[PDB]
């Protein structure tokens, strides 16, 4: 028998209904999921340089500074692992979902107005969100130097939770798991998603894998 405590958190009330915004509305065009994915990867990847410059020991964890992207089919699951900077739980909890961000209003109402489109959503500060218009849960593990390896998840609904890892450790870093939407399975296609990771990373300067998956 395995035994696991879970947290369960709410949504901050804005972040919410935004993510009831991406869910629940048609968007032609939803490849921007993948460029904050990438983004958020090389930030998080930025982080622990700087920090090793300061201090060489941060990397002892590990040491390669990278990313690999898994479209997986038989899954339904696109993974992307860096080994970035990682979240603690205390990162976890602030940053994916508790804590108000300013530009989640304006975001609203720039896409309600037509001022923005979802493709800007990353300017606003709440580009996450974005893996919702391709996923029906987005799973998170993450390991900083300064905790141990925890997973966040969410399907939306207003809720998220937050418990203690023992799947594969990551040394340090994150992974992301998005359960694709059945509509948006395309985006496993070996082509397509080699296609969209070398349009969406030509100014990202660290290592990307792309390993394909068969069963
Ligand atoms: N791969 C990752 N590694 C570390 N932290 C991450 C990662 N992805 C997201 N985060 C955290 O979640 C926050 C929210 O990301 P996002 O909504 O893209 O906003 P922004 O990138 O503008 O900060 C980030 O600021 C970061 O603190
Ligand atoms: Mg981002």
């Amino acid at each position: 028998m395995a035994e696991s405590q879970v947290e369960r958190f709410t949504f901050q009330a804005e972040i919410n209904q935004l993510m009831s915004l991406i869910i629940n509305t048609f968007y032609s065009n939803k490849e921007v999921f993948l460029r904050e994915l990438i983004s958020n990867a090389s930030d998080a990847l930025d982080k622990i340089r700087y920090q090793s410059l300061t201090d060489a020991s941060v990397l002892e964890s590990k040491t390669e500074l990278e990313i690999k992207i898994i479209p997986d089919k038989t899954a339904k699951t696109l993974t992307l692992i860096d080994s970035g900077i990682g979240m603690t739980k205390t990162d976890m909890v602030k940053n994916l979902g508790t804590i108000a961000r300013s530009g989640t209003k304006n975001f609203m109402e720039q896409l309600q107005s037509g001022a923005a489109d979802i493709s800007m959503i990353g300017q606003f500060g709440v580009g996450f969100y974005s893996a919702y218009l391709v996923a029906d849960t987005v799973i998170v593990h993450s390991k900083n130097n300064d905790d141990e390896q925890y997973v966040w998840e969410s399907s939306a609904g207003g809720e998220f939770t937050i418990a203690l890892d023992h799947t594969e450790p990551l040394g340090r870093g994150t992974k992301i798991v998005l359960h694709m939407k059945e509509d948006q399975l395309d985006y496993l296609d070996e082509t397509k998603i080699k296609n969209l990771v070398k349009k969406h990373s030509e100014f990202i300067q660290y290592p990307i894998s792309l390993l394909t998956i068969k069963e």
